[PDB]
């Protein structure tokens, strides 16, 4: 696409999407979740293109072109992708993650500091720690053997039973090139993440700096994690949620214009 770019981070290649829009922060930093790439956001920047700075980093052996690539995680994601906004001189962004992209946003937050990212929009994150079935997913995505079996099991649970043409292109055709070597990993990363932090939620609880984040999600739709939402806003002043009502796991893809509509209500309000 138009926007598309690659340059050496650190002893790294990284492809990059940046419109290179010549106007007033902060810029949006679109952060991709495991073995996806940019592609999954080119509906969210069709939706934001005109109006802001639009950046989306690839993880190392990401995009067009996946690679195996030696061994990583989310803190390597961070530093990554603070590098390409170093080299491309943007200061304030407004960062959003999908899913387990959300390790990538809140410890960017962390290392970032408040100043240069002051607020954050996590999408489709699962803020409990696995349940069995998805915890039997991770499991299957380490195994050199059942790994592709993994990724099937994920796609059902993502598009939740919903002939959803652009999202099963994405799944399908625009992940189709990510082998054992990025499925294994996202599986050993999203693991040990939850292990180590206990869940996104404890994660944003933990934040030296806590500072306005917003879940925005469409699954799981059981009322049960409406309320795990709902309790963690209770508790804490600065986490704010929507229920997108979309029909897959994906709503950069089925429900751009209103993933847009949260990520523009956060971006005026760091220009305020
Ligand atoms: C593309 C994507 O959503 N990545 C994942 C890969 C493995 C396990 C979980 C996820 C996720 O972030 O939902
Ligand atoms: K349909
Ligand atoms: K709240
Ligand atoms: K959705």
């Amino acid at each position: 696409d138009t926007y598309l770019h690659e340059t050496l981070v650190f002893d790294n290649k990284l492809s990059y999407i940046d419109n290179q829009r010549d106007t007033d922060g902060p810029a949006i930093l679109l952060l991709p979740g495991w073995c996806h790439d940019h592609r999954v956001y080119k509906y969210l920047i069709q939706e934001l293109d005109a109006d802001f700075r639009v950046i989306v980093p690839n993880w190392r052996g990401h995009g067009l072109s996946p690679s195996e690539v030696p061994d990583f995680g989310y803190q390597e994601q961070v530093k990554d992708a603070l590098e390409i906004l170093d080299q491309l001189g943007v200061e304030t962004f407004l960062p959003v993650s999908h899913s387990h992209g959300g390790w990538v946003l809140v410890e960017l937050l962390e290392q970032a500091g408040p100043e240069r990212a002051p607020r954050g929009i996590i999408m489709d994150w699962l803020m409990w720690a696995p349940k069995p079935d998805f915890a039997k997913s991770l499991t299957l995505l380490k195994d050199p053997e059942r790994w592709r079996e993994g990724t099937h099991g994920l796609f059902d649970v993502w598009l939740d039973g919903h002939d959803e043409k652009r999202v099963r292109h994405h799944l399908l055709e625009e992940m189709a090139d990510y082998g054992y070597d990025c499925w294994g990993r996202s599986g050993r990363v999203i693991e040990d993440a939850y292990g180590r932090n206990g869940s996104p939620m404890q994660m944003m609880a933990n934040l030296t700096k806590t500072r306005p984040i917003r879940h925005i999600f469409s699954q799981p739709t059981e009322p049960e994690y409406e309320k795990i939402n709902s309790d963690f806003a209770e508790q804490h002043p600065w986490f704010s949620y929507a229920k997108l009502g979309g029909p897959t796991a994906f709503p950069a893809i089925d429900v751009p214009d209103r993933a847009a509509v949260h990520i523009r209500e956060f971006a005026t309000a760091i220009r305020q």
